[PDB]
């Protein structure tokens, strides 16, 4: 923990751009080339949401594995859920080189990666070589979400998300489309849910993947209001709650603090908290709240989970403290439940709001 955090990360920072340290951590992930995690999940840390058992609620937020490569390496590190994606119709590049900063000082990064993707085709083979492997893991407990992202060239951007629920969407135990990458009104937004939702409601039972929206923190309260309404309306099963941010907080001190992009990170930990509560209270407590932004320790989760979330992602954090920030969120968030007299993360879902 403190050998990666001190020590390890940041002499590897040295060495690689960021783009380049992605690239490998998801090769080395996907090799498994990473001690498997020795945290053991307590029972206090199973959630059960969404029509599955998470064993954990510690899962990688999507924009890791992108192409669904590095799936069973990210089960060993200890995610209680695994996140891939997005995932685009077509394959595309994504913008140019570099598009991604780290901001050390802020504990921060700015991507602009701009959906690359190896596309549904390529991944669907992916995930259906391990199709039967994963349905154990979900049984045991470890999800899989499958991001879903629009080609840059689309004309019709329901289509894209259709084609990905078609695609993808018997693969996933949970199927996310964005209505939030900052790197590509409410009735438009109500037909395109409603046709995603059609399209999964279209497959086969043991096939059908709950369907969560993504949203950015950057909305306006009218577009927070608008997003409730249709999610209840149309029976959306969650939303993920918050991509990165086009916002720059006053403060940031990286020298890349104003490169274009989504800023993740500590910066956007309590902006990301602020919209989970929100969110949570505009849905009255009755749609599932994957909280995301910002998490590095116990405390950011049980933040995020006292605020609505039933589970929570991280990215960021991992990729400045390494793999065991992943054990460390666990067991502080553990230690936290007890000391603040919950039974279970269960249990602390939305407090903040019944104070
Ligand atoms: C480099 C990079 C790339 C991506 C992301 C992030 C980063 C940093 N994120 C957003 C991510 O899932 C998450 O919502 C935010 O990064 C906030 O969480 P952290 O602050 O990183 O824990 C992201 N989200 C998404 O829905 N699809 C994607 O393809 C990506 N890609
Ligand atoms: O650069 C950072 C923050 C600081 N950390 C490193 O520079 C770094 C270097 C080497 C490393 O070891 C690995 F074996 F080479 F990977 C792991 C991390 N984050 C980038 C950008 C966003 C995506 C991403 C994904 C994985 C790793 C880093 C990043
Ligand atoms: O691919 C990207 O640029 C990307 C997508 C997304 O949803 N969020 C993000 O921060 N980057
Ligand atoms: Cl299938
Ligand atoms: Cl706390």
């Amino acid at each position: 923990e403190r050998f990666y955090a001190e020590h390890l990360m940041p002499t590897l920072q040295g060495l690689l751009d960021p783009e380049s340290a992605h690239r490998l951590a998801v090769r080395f992930t996907s090799l498994g080339l990473l001690p498997r995690a020795r945290f053991q999940d307590s029972d206090m840390l199973e959630v059960r949401v969404l029509g599955h058992k998470f064993r954990n609620p510690v899962g990688i937020a999507a924009g890791f594995d992108k192409h669904g490569e590095a799936v069973d390496g990210l089960y060993k590190m200890g995610f209680g859920f695994v996140e891939i994606g997005s995932v685009t119709p077509k394959p595309q590049e994504g913008n140019p080189r570099p598009r991604v900063f780290r901001l050390p000082e802020d504990q921060a990064v700015i991507n602009r990666y701009g959906f690359n993707s190896h596309g549904l085709s390529v991944v669907e083979h992916r995930l259906r070589a391990r199709q039967q492997k994963q349905a154990k893991l979900t049984e045991d407990g470890l999800p899989l979400g499958v991001n879903l992202g629009k080609n840059k060239t689309s004309v019709d951007a329901a289509e894209d998300y259709a084609e990905g629920v078609r695609v993808l969407g018997p693969l996933a135990d949970y199927l996310v489309v964005n209505v939030s990458s900052p790197n590509t009104g409410k009735a438009e937004l109500r037909r395109l849910l409603t046709k995603v939702l059609q399209e999964r409601d279209g497959l086969r039972r043991v096939h059908r993947p709950a369907v969560l929206v993504k949203i950015a923190p950057d909305l306006t309260s009218q577009d927070k209001e608008d997003i409730a309404s249709v999610v209840k309306e149309l029976g959306i099963d969650g939303l993920i709650v918050t991509n990165t941010t086009v916002s720059r907080p006053a403060g940031l001190q990286g020298a890349l603090r104003s490169e274009t992009g989504g800023l993740s990170g500590k910066p956007l930990r309590d902006l990301s908290t602020q919209t989970i509560r929100e969110m949570y209270a505009l849905t009255q407590g009755r749609v599932p709240i994957i909280g995301v932004g910002g998490v590095s320790s116990g405390q950011d989760a049980l933040e995020k989970i006292r605020a609505g979330a039933s589970l929570v992602q991280l990215y960021t954090a991992l990729t400045f403290w390494g793999p065991p920030v992943v054990g460390k969120v666990k067991r502080e968030l553990e230690a936290l439940l007890k000391e603040q007299g919950f039974g279970g993360v269960t249990d602390a879902i939305g407090a903040d709001h019944r104070r």
